[PDB]
């Protein structure tokens, strides 16, 4: 359990992504965003209602890092535009989730994280995309 100071969404860094973004107590969603970026800034308020939204999911954090400060040590996770969202499965981490829809929004995101959830709801896996990557 960890309140929000200045927001919801909770942040990670290199100190503490291995051990919050990479727990497999619980999916943690890591979304890379760079402060010097437009497109996060147009996303910063929509991951925030996402996050103090999906709050109250099960073993699910919301959270954000700067890859831009902090160096991801893994190799899975690659930041190559922002924003760049990153859902890390309780489990089968070793292979992340990279948001691919089209729209960035609070709607589609939401839809993106219910099926790629813990398995909460009445939902399965059925898509014929690539195998790599």
């Amino acid at each position: 359990g960890s309140s929000g100071s200045s927001g919801p969404v909770k942040v990670v860094v290199g100190k503490t992504f291995d051990a919050i973004v990479m727990d497999p107590k619980k999916d943690v969603l890591i979304e890379f965003y760079a402060p010097w970026c437009g497109h996060c800034k147009q996303l910063e308020p929509i991951y925030t209602s996402l996050g103090k939204k999906y709050k109250g999911q099960k073993d699910l954090v919301i959270a954000k890092m700067d890859a831009t400060a902090n160096d991801i040590t893994n190799d899975q996770y690659k930041v190559e535009g922002f924003p760049t969202i990153y859902f890390a499965p309780s489990g089968d981490k070793k292979n992340p989730i990279k948001f691919e829809g089209g729209n960035r929004d609070l709607e589609h995101l939401s839809k993106f994280i219910d099926e790629h959830a813990t398995k909460r709801s009445r939902t399965k896996e059925e898509l014929s995309g690539p195998s790599s990557g």
